[PDB]
């Protein structure tokens, strides 16, 4: 039976090397002379930990990684940053969470979308990833039409094409 599995990646890589290109622009920056001013990936989490020691060079460092993500393909909304900042002491931080894979949530509204277009295939959810299966190409075809139309907050892609 076709089927095509939805996905969202974030590449490893392209991240490690935009994270890379946002301190060297942090370090080549007069105003950030004698300021703690860090941007931190943690690989196994796909997590980036901004920190400062003010709101705004929070926000300075996150506006450079937003810019030297998306040089490297990783699109503004695959960066899901918090609404509040942690203040303790004198510094300020914030983990940013690049959007790898399909949290609960967002796999929710995929499949109400799916069910309500009342379409005749199947969604099947595989850890960060949905499996869509069904006997029409061109169903599957509506299916993907249907995500990426849907508003839902963060770029798909779509694979492991089988029929």
């Amino acid at each position: 039976m076709p089927s095509f599995d939805i996905v969202s990646e974030v590449d490893l890589q392209e991240a490690r090397n935009g994270v890379d290109n946002a301190v060297r622009e942090v370090e080549s920056r007069f105003d950030f002379r004698g300021v703690e001013a860090t941007i931190e990936l943690n690989d196994a989490n796909k997590t980036i930990k901004v920190l400062s020691e003010s709101d705004f060079q929070v926000n300075q460092l996150l506006d450079i990684l937003r810019a030297k993500l998306l040089k490297r393909g990783i699109e503004g909304a695959s960066l899901d940053v918090p609404d509040e900042f942690v203040h303790s002491g004198k510094t300020w931080y914030v983990e940013a969470k690049l959007k790898q894979g399909i949290e609960s949530a967002v796999q929710k509204k995929i499949v109400k979308l799916i069910k309500d277009s009342k379409l005749k295939v199947q969604a099947q959810i595989q850890g960060e990833e949905i499996r869509v299966t069904g006997k029409s190409r061109d169903d599957l075809q509506s299916v993907m039409a249907l995500v990426r139309g849907g508003d839902l907050g963060q770029p798909f892609q779509f694979k492991n094409f089988r029929d």
